[PDB]
């Protein structure tokens, strides 16, 4: 959870990512309880970055890409649709 564009690379497993497995299981933005980043946000890839945020590229169709559709596998800039994770842009804040 640390900024538009962790990137909590949210990738290394099927259920999801790794498994969205940190800062409240995704970065991008989140604080632990600790602040140190488990707790909070992960970038909600909200109508601000739209792009300056980015993890994946590709996994929202229900059968095919690294799959998620909903909001457990998609980018950094994304908006499955609309709860952060397929439908927006996906661009990284550096």
């Amino acid at each position: 959870g640390s900024g538009p564009t962790y990137c909590w690379n949210e990738a290394n497993n099927p259920g999801g990512p790794n498994r969205c497995s940190n800062n409240k299981q995704c970065d991008g933005a989140r604080t632990c309880s600790s602040s140190g980043f488990c707790q909070g946000t992960s970038r909600k890839p909200d109508p601000g970055p739209k792009g300056p945020t980015y993890c994946w590229d590709e996994a929202k169709n229900p059968g095919g890409p690294n799959r998620c559709s909903n909001s457990k596998q998609c980018d950094g800039a994304r908006t499955c649709s609309s709860s952060g994770f397929c439908q927006g842009t996906a661009g990284h804040a550096a």
